[PDB]
Order: structure tokens, then C-alpha cells, then sequence
């Protein structure tokens, strides 16, 4: 079995943006504007990781005793599984994913503290 | 909601990236693997940030300043229903026996960051 990639996007809102309007943009508009193209481009798996006021309590409880600065503080994460990078630099070049999802990043993220990582996984299903 | 906690390790000070990831995969893994199982635990995914990634991820973030790209070594992910099930394990002193020690041989824990999150997750 060859080796999967996780392209994972850090995100931060931006500054004036509620922590729920964030959240439901990200979840209401974006996912259902990118899911298309990621089945279309070959994408194996997306997951979106939210840092919001239903889970912060939670983190807070298991981090308990953890300096607040050990905890990691964006928004929003998101996870694309490829088998190859190739997959999201052909989305990335798809002209219409470029005309529809670029704008809409204004409506969620500050893309001066965005983050990215091409890692490989070792992945284990109990 | 599932939720995910994750870890975010910097290797140890002056140990390779080759002898890092070798002990995060040969040993500390599979070490973890039993109690995860046993507290509930529903996956557990180790992402590596080592030699064979690396050039992929240069060649993917070109165009994009150097520190946009995270610098942790590797990345620990438990998906869990519930927070209690790592508080239970964390609890359990044969798994802190087994355990703890390991952090030292792989993981500067003065640079290590956490995160819980609740998840969506598409599969295609």
C-alpha cells in the first residue's frame, strides 16, 4: 500500500468575524462550494476541524493544567487525503475553482495568518 | 460530533529527523496503540513531516513564504466521541508506567502544542 498524503490549510477568521459566523460560512457556503471539485480532482478524504465555541470548553477541560499557550489557536482546519499532490494542483488550476472559491475566502479567512503542511500518514481504524 | 485532539510534537533538540520518525513509527505508535483501544479511541492517525514528504510539500507551497509552512516534526490525532476517554487513559498509571518515559526519547515537550476540535469528515 503506497503512502497517503494530508494537505492540511490552518485558518484564522478574520478579525471582526463572529466565531459562528466563521464557522457556519465555513460549514454552510464554503464545504458545499469545494466538495464538487475535490471528488472531481481525485481527493480521498476532507475533513474540517473547528476551534469554536461548542469545542473550546471541551479543549479547555483536557488541556487543563497545560500552559494556554500550548494550544493551538486557529479557526479552522482543513484536511485533504491525496494519494499525489498532483490532485490539488490540478484543482488548484481548475479555472472555475478559481473564479468561484477565491472569493469566497474573503468571507472567512484572514490570509495573513494562514498556515499549510503536506505531511505523510500512518493511519489506524479501531 | 466526533471531536479530534491532536499533538503537535517538535523532536527532540539534536536527534534526526530519520531517528525521530523511526521511533515515532517503530515504537511509540505501536506502543500507544493498545491503550487507545481499550479507552475508545475510534482512530488514531500519525502525520509525519520527514525526508520523504518534504520535497512533495516544497513543491506543493511554492509561492508561499517559508513560515506558512508548520515546522512540526509530526502530528498525533485521536478522533474520540468524548473527552473523557483520553482523560481515562491519562489516568491509568500502567499506561503512564509505559509510557511517559518514551516522550523523552522522541518529543521536546517545551515546544508541543495541542488542539481539540469537533470534525466534519467527507469521504468520496
Amino acid at each position: 500500500p503506497n503512502r497517503l498524503l494530508c494537505f492540511s490549510i490552518y485558518v484564522t477568521k478574520k478579525p471582526d468575524q463572529s466565531e459562528e459566523d466563521h464557522h457556519n460560512h465555513v460549514s454552510k457556503v464554503n464545504a458545499p462550494m469545494m466538495i464538487p471539485f475535490l471528488k472531481k480532482y481525485g481527493i480521498v478524504r476532507y475533513t474540517v476541524k473547528h476551534n469554536d465555541a461548542y469545542s473550546k470548553p471541551k479543549q479547555a477541560a483536557l488541556m487543563a493544567g497545560q500552559p494556554e499557550e500550548n494550544v493551538l489557536a486557529y479557526d479552522t482546519v482543513f484536511e485533504m487525503i491525496v494519494k499525489d499532490i498532483e490532485s490539488i494542483q490540478t484543482m488548484q488550476k481548475d479555472e472555475e475553482f478559481l473564479r468561484t472559491t477565491i472569493p469566497d475566502h474573503f468571507n472567512f479567512a484572514d490570509m495573513t495568518r494562514s498556515k499549510g503542511s503536506l505531511t505523510w500518514i500512518e493511519e489506524f481504524t479501531f
